[PDB]
DNA sequence: GCTGGCTTCGTAAGAAGCCAGCTCGCGGTCAGCTTGCTGACCGCG
């Protein structure tokens, strides 16, 4: 196949209803609409498709930011479902809500970026090679694994020291700030400060950005 | 790559081609009956 053969994700209407979703078990229905993680098989040529109903997508773990891009198939889904996945995809869990905006959604937290405490001491920093200790600021960039297609986005660990030192290779744009790593909101304060100050970003502060009211 | 369910061909009886589907392993932190060791959630890649 040319082109149209590396994306990590295909969407389309069930070709059948045998296939059954790697989440609930359940049978995926002929001409639903389904999603699946593309996996290489080591024992032919050719890619698995791990299907899910197009709900139990969503509750295993895996993200898509641009449908677009990232999911083969997507141009040929019918306008409805294409905007179905546009704005699931936006939609990042987290029982939020609205009042006034302009645009549709909002998007202000990286999905490939992490910011934690180590839960344990056996991880390790991909940057110096050295172990990281419980209880110690750790940073990662999401990555999948062409040999290990089942695990989908793995974090890949570091030091913030070493991460900043990697920005540029690890896809930290200069453009993104220490608060839009995924689980920044759960650090203590002084944690939240040493992060912003070596990943500003574009500023601390907020005048404005188009309009003119403080 | 193999399985399997079924559509296509056949004077009929049974046979074949083909679209569609198809998968964590490991280590050990922190506990517990078993008397000196064992158990396993869950963190890691
Ligand atoms: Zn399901
Ligand atoms: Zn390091």
């Amino acid at each position: 196949m040319a082109e149209s053969s590396d994306k990590l994700y295909r969407v389309e209407y069930a070709k059948s209803g045998r296939a059954s979703c790697k989440k609930c078990s359940e049978s995926i229905p002929k001409d639903s609409l389904r999603m699946a993680i593309m996996v290489q098989s080591p024992m032919f040529d050719g890619k698995v498709p791990h299907w899910y109903h197009f709900s139990c997508f969503w509750k295993v773990g895996h993200s898509i930011r641009h449908p677009d891009v990232e999911v083969d198939g997507f141009s040929e889904l019918r306008w409805d479902d294409q905007q179905k996945v546009k704005k699931t995809a936006e939609a990042g869990g987290v029982t939020g809500k609205g009042q006034d905006g302009i645009g549709s959604k909002a998007e202000k937290t990286l999905g490939d970026f992490a910011a934690e405490y180590a839960k344990s001491n056996r991880s390790t920093c991909k940057g110096c090679m050295e172990k990281i200790e419980k209880g110690q600021v750790r940073l990662s960039k999401k990555m999948v694994d062409p040999e290990k297609p089942q695990l989908g986005m793995i974090d890949r660990w570091y030091h913030p020291g070493c991460f900043v030192k990697n920005r540029e290779e690890l896809g930290f744009r200069p453009e993104y700030s220490a608060s839009q790593l995924k689980g920044f909101s759960l650090l203590a304060t002084e944690d939240k400060e040493a992060l912003k100050k070596q990943l500003p970003g574009v500023k601390s502060e907020g005048k404005r950005k188009g309009d003119e009211v403080d």
